[PDB]
């Protein structure tokens, strides 16, 4: 129903994940789904996703509007899943959640743990990787991750 993707910058991995899952739920015609993304630093806040990721997305029929924003405390109460790309992200989000006095009930998880191959768990930050190889690996990891995640949430178990 409500899913938040989280990357450190909210400018590469998380906006791509947001747009990808947004596409999947329409191509699967699901309801009542809400997908968003947020970040853990002010670095790229208030800007649009990094241009070479919007290109890779367009090259797959997807587009993103998204302005980089920080995760807020409210986010932890308004989402069912919050997905980290990194174990760094995960640890910061786990510390964050435990600092909120009414403990939240969002599930906070490494998105890549749905891939099913531990050697492919980690979705690396492509921001500083020269060329497109970092974005391409991340896109594929994010796509499979979202696919297996949806397969699991619809399942009767
Ligand atoms: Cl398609």
């Amino acid at each position: 129903m409500k899913v938040l993707f989280v990357s450190i910058g909210n400018t590469c991995r998380s906006p791509m994940a947001e747009a990808i899952l947004k596409h999947l739920v329409v191509k699967r015609n699901l309801q009542d789904w809400y997908v968003d993304s947020a970040g853990l630093r002010s670095w790229n806040v208030g800007l649009e996703p990094q241009a070479r990721g919007q290109q890779l997305l367009k090259q797959h029929g997807l587009k993103t509007n998204h302005l980089g924003r920080m995760i807020s405390a409210q986010d932890f109460y308004d989402f069912d899943y919050i997905f980290a790309m990194d174990n760094s992200n995960l640890l910061e989000l786990e510390h964050m959640a435990a600092s909120l006095t009414p403990s939240p009930t969002c599930k906070i998880q490494l998105l890549g743990s749905y891939i099913g191959r531990k050697e492919d768990e980690i979705i690396e930050d492509p921001y500083f990787i020269q060329g497109m190889g970092g974005f391409n690996a991340a896109y594929l990891q994010i796509l499979e991750s979202c696919e297996r995640f949806l397969q699991h949430y619809k399942s009767d178990d």
